[PDB]
């Protein structure tokens, strides 16, 4: 069953949209929402009637930070026990493409989560940084990582270091989103992006996805290889042939 | 020297390999992919060929991919001719290449582009990868090529909803070395091909090889390769020229 | 220490170290490879030094390594000497650094600036990679980290031709955390290095550490090492304090 305390989750077509609901908190990322979030990611996942999935918070804010408060008197033994933020990986292994869209404040443990998806759509308002320095801390859910490979290492230092926010136009040209759009106009975008991709073969798409990710994995000679095999192997599957069966009969597939 | 799909001209220390099917609007197949790579081969082994430019017409460099070849293709086919892998050889040119791209690089063209050292781009061009439309992916390096250019959310979304990438664009995101105005395509591209051709060979082969380290190992292993590399130079003639004619305020004259 | 090369102050938690050889625009000799290098290794050390600078003048950051120097070279004296490799000093600098670039940024000048952690570009600030042409290749990491800045295309176009590139189009390509005016060079450079230099030292040198991971291994590598470093953060002082002072709305006191 689909009902959760920190996050709303509806399914229309082959488009499943997960919201962050903590309005009290800006949406602020605690373990309630990362276990909910990868469940229902997970869900979604397993479910073969979605094609795409969308995180998404408010207009307010994507994900305006983390609850310092369950982390305020953590040891280094409970940390190591649990594994914290491990959790998080769940989402990474999700196989169906997913539509981060991002409004308002996406920060730290909010930008990671951002980074996390394979599309990123921000409003004109979506503001992202990585202040976990100014707690004493660091990124937790692979900013170090994620954010440096995107935007350059000079770039990453600069925010990673000093905390400042990079806006929605200097997000798009340094190469963390995919596109801006205006705020009104970011649920709609959205959804149209997370349609097509839905309507994209299923199998098609998990392959694209996969080749894609293996680009942080190895090296390029490496990466060509998996790229290639996996591209021979896609003529197996019958969505190849219906998807150029309908190309050649100027038609849409019907996968 | 006559080929069916391309035509080959040599300038001075330039070579020039112009993709010939404006039927197909440059599309590619088996027989460009032997014929681009016997000819580029060919002329990376011309002692003297300092440059090579891979272009196509003002309104396609290469349109995408003939469907016809893809379309009864089985596993066991793609595997035992290893299809594709033959554009592997484009790769292992030693002499720089410069893509001079027009209008169109979509599918494969975008791939062919990619593979180039250097990528010149007229205000026209377009780039994407609609193999997913076809319930395929790329199967020329695009999913690891165009990645590494552009970050993780732009490849992703130009994958996986093969929207395609005007100029600007690309030259903003990673993708190509300049934009200039369609008409000076052509000229444009000589011009830096003949700066290159004119440097030293050994040293433009070299700085080339140590470019195309910084994907195949970590930094640290670049680091060490690049510094031998430099290191080596220091036992070639061009080395004491180039440095003697910065020290005698002079042109260098390397033979 | 008694410096001929450079010039070193120190302020609160601020180290600053200026390229001092004006009459050849700061050209890189070994001299200055090994002064800079001790210089930062002295401040790393310092527990009162929470960030370093290296600049240059107004003029020059830094115009090349030296070439005078370069020309008295033979394969075995650059072989047996590992000419170059000495600069590996400063990336073992735990403490962030923060280069201050103005005026010309040339070969081992640009390589040096890519060194550095956090790159703040006067508006004047030109960079490039021109080692070819004088027969060589970048001998000091340019292939690498220029490479991994700007993308395949644009690193090999400033490579093999030697072009300059502008401090506008090194911020939008990767190369340049910010712009500023060349008059706020110094004072810009200065407020950031205080931020960071007001940041819990263990928090910064994890996070610094955790970014440069980005560049050694996997993503899946680099993740679970972040997460490490992260868990043990918690048994610092410094990350209670900064989450106590976090959640009782004050100013953290970091010891
Ligand atoms: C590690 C690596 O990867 C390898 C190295 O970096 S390769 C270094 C290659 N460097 C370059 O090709 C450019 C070097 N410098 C220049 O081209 C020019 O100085 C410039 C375009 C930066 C501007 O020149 P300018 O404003 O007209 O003043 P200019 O007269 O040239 O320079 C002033 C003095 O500094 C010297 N100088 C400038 N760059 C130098 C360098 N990289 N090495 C040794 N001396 C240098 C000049 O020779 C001159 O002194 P002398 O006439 O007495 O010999």
């Amino acid at each position: 069953s689909m009902t959760y305390e920190t996050i709303l989750v509806e399914r229309d077509q082959r488009v499943g949209i997960i919201t962050l609901n903590r309005p009290q908190a800006l949406n602020a990322l605690n373990s309630q929402v990362m276990n909910e979030v990868t469940s229902a990611a997970t869900e979604l996942d397993d479910d073969p009637d979605i094609g795409a999935i969308i995180i998404t918070g408010s207009a307010k804010a994507f994900a305006a930070g983390a609850d310092i408060k369950e982390m305020a008197d953590l040891t280094f033994a409970d940390a190591f026990t649990a594994d914290f933020f491990a959790t998080w990986g769940k989402l990474a292994a999700v196989r169906t493409p997913t539509i981060a869209a991002v409004a308002g404040y996406a920060l730290g443990g909010g930008c990671e989560l951002a980074m996390m998806c394979d599309v990123l759509i921000a409003a004109d308002t979506a503001k992202f940084g990585q202040p976990e320095i100014k707690l004493g801390v660091l990124p937790g859910m692979g900013g170090s990582q994620r954010l440096t490979r995107a935007i350059g290492k000079a770039k990453a230092m600069d925010l990673i270091l000093t905390g400042r926010t990079m806006d929605a136009a200097e997000a798009e040209r340094s190469g963390l989103v995919s596109r801006v759009v205006p705020a009104d106009d970011l649920l709609t975008e959205a959804r149209a992006t997370a349609t097509t991709i839905s309507q994209m073969s299923a199998s098609a798409a998990r392959m694209a996805k996969e080749a894609v990710n293996r680009a942080f994995e190895s090296s390029l000679s490496e990466g060509l290889l998996y790229e290639r095999r996996l591209f021979h192997s896609a003529f197996a599957t019958e969505d190849q042939s219906e998807g150029m069966a309908a190309f050649i009969e100027k038609r849409a597939p019907q996968f």
